């Protein structure tokens, strides 16, 4: 839709922040922040599709809006997460043992920007078209 492509990651705010945040260790944080992925964002009826790439880790998730699904995350929580579209913004929680986190995707002019929060921590990511 407005989110359908594939997108390259040009700019990054306080990640090394929101992993720390999230209990994420000093070796995974330190392969996560100077990662570049690209993220790929299909859909096909009601199943949306974003796939991670990067030169060390790649994830996957597929679901439908409104509907629980289980995930493992890149820094490996297992976490039970849930998108809706609220606004014509991708909106993601991640639950796991009494926490959350959430996650939007917005489409803004050329750009796909990605808001990360973490307790106190925020942290924004912005793609550009591949
Ligand atoms: O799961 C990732 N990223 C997502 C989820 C949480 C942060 C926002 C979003 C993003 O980066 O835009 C992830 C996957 C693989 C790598 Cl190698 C990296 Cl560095 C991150």
């Amino acid at each position: 839709d407005a989110f359908v492509g594939t997108w390259k990651l040009v700019s990054s705010e306080n990640f090394d922040d929101y992993m720390k945040e999230l209990g994420v260790g000093f070796a995974t944080r330190k392969m996560g922040g100077m990662a570049k992925p690209n993220c790929i964002i299909s859909v096909n009826g009601d199943v949306i599709t974003i796939k991670t790439e990067s030169t060390l880790k790649n994830t996957e998730i597929s679901f439908i809006l409104g509907q629980e699904f289980d995930e493992v995350t890149a820094d490996d929580r297992k976490v039970k997460s849930t998108i809706t579209l609220d606004g014509g913004v991708l909106v993601q929680v991640q639950k796991w043992d009494g926490k959350s986190t959430t996650i939007k995707r917005k489409r803004e002019d050329d750009k796909l920007v990605v808001e990360c929060v973490m307790k106190g921590v925020t942290c924004t990511r912005v793609y550009e078209r591949a």
